[PDB]
């Protein structure tokens, strides 16, 4: 969740 991004369930 939130900030850049990335992966599944951030």
């Amino acid at each position: 969740e939130x900030x850049k991004x990335x992966p599944p369930x951030v």
